């Protein structure tokens, strides 16, 4: 269903903001 | 549709370990 489809759409591009956010802070450790 | 939907779940979820690896990897060589 269409649904629960875009909701885990939704969900995944929220935990790949989360996961892009923390590999710039980690970045930023780096240099 | 349905089948495009699906296809971009399959896309985040790739992408989505692609950024773990990378965090673990930046993670590791930093702390």
């Amino acid at each position: 269903r269409m649904k629960q489809l875009e909701d885990k759409v939704e969900e995944l591009l929220s935990k790949n903001y989360h996961l892009e956010n923390e590999v710039a802070r980690l970045k930023k450790l780096v240099g």
